[PDB]
């Protein structure tokens, strides 16, 4: 869902890369007026949205179905950013990797009890690569997964 005020915004920025008033963009167009309005998405992430919310595959996409991926660009850009604040914290000493001792320093300060065997636990099924330590992307593994 998107507020009034982005919803009137977000037309703005339509109308003016649909100069001829047809209501409809070409897929070319469409990155680079998500890109105006602060959406970055790499080259894959662009064109999984297109295949998505565009069924027909013809290389137009209109004013709703542009909505449709600000909203989902913005979704998923602020998932993204959360995931990130959140590692910051584990990630104490901000070298990359959430140890065990972070791990712990955290659900302690949280609230949260548990045995060290658990706590080893959640790092030993986090950690992918087998260092004993969590870095970036086997957490946001956890997180989104
Ligand atoms: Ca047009
Ligand atoms: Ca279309
Ligand atoms: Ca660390
Ligand atoms: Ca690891």
């Amino acid at each position: 869902q998107l507020t009034e005020e982005q919803i009137a915004e977000f037309k703005e920025a339509f109308s003016l890369f649909d100069k001829d008033g047809d209501g409809t963009i070409t897929t070319k167009e469409l990155g680079t007026v998500m890109r105006s309005l602060g959406c970055n998405p790499t080259e894959a992430e662009l064109q999984d949205m297109i295949n998505e919310v565009d069924a027909d595959g013809n290389g137009t996409i209109n004013f709703p179905e542009f909505l449709t991926m600000m909203a989902r660009c913005m979704k998923d850009t602020d998932s993204e950013e959360e995931i990130r604040e959140a590692f910051r914290v584990f990630d104490k000493d901000g070298n990359g990797y959430i140890s065990a001792a972070e791990l712990r320093h955290v659900m302690t300060n949280l609230g949260e009890k548990l045995t060290d065997e658990e706590v080893d636990e959640m790092i030993r099924e986090a950690d992918i690569d087998g260092d004993g330590q969590v870095n970036y992307e086997e957490f946001v593994q956890m997180m989104t997964a």
